[PDB]
This record gives structure tokens, C-alpha cells and sequence, in this order.
């Protein structure tokens, strides 16, 4: 069910991460998963790869969390995929 505590983690994204962060206004070197969860989330709808699973293969994100796609619903496969691209702080 996760903990509320999560989202306060503070995080440098690695290189690929930061540069698709970036594309949605990002500027920082260190962010809170929250301000993380929002981004990658603005990502997902500009860019239409969701309408309840998210369609990376053709996109950076797919390369990124290694998956042609994957359900909004698996909270804790998403968090996974995440930290794969960053360093906690
Ligand atoms: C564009 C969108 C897919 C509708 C946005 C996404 N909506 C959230 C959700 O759970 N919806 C169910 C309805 N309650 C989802 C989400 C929110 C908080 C924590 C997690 Cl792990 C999460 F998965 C969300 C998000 O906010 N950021 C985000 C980032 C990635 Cl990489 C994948 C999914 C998301």
C-alpha cells in the first residue's frame, strides 16, 4: 500500500532520467520522488503512452525502465524501475 514517508525520498537522477525530466521543465540536480513521480507522470500524458497501462517501446522510457510497457496499478514495479536510474541523497 506504500508509505506516505516515500515521497519525501530525495534523489539524483543518472543521465537518462534527468534528460527526459528535463523535457517537462525539470532544472535541478536533486528532486523529491514526489517532484519525480510528477514528471515522469507529465511525460506519460503529453507524450499519449497512456489512456491502465503505460506504451513505452518505441520510447526512451521503455529503454529506461526496460519494458515495452507496464501497469499504472504496480506501484511498487514502478518505484523498482525508478531507482534503477537514480542515487538516493
Ligand atoms: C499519466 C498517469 C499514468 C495517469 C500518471 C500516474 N498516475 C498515478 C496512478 O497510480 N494512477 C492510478 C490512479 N490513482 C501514478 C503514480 C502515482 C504515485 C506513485 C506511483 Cl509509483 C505511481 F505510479 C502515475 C504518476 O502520478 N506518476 C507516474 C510515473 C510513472 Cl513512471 C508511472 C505512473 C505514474
Amino acid at each position: 500500500q506504500i508509505p506516505a514517508s516515500e515521497q519525501e525520498t530525495l534523489v539524483r537522477p543518472k543521465p537518462l532520467l534527468l534528460k527526459l525530466l528535463k523535457s517537462v521543465g525539470a532544472q535541478k540536480d536533486t528532486y523529491t520522488m514526489k517532484e519525480v513521480l510528477f514528471y515522469l507522470g507529465q511525460y506519460i500524458m503529453t507524450k499519449r503512452l497512456y489512456d491502465h497501462i503505460v506504451y513505452c517501446s518505441n520510447d526512451l522510457l521503455g529503454d529506461l525502465f526496460g519494458v515495452p510497457s507496464f501497469s499504472v496499478k504496480e506501484h511498487r514495479k514502478i518505484y523498482t524501475m525508478i531507482y534503477r536510474n537514480l542515487v538516493v541523497v
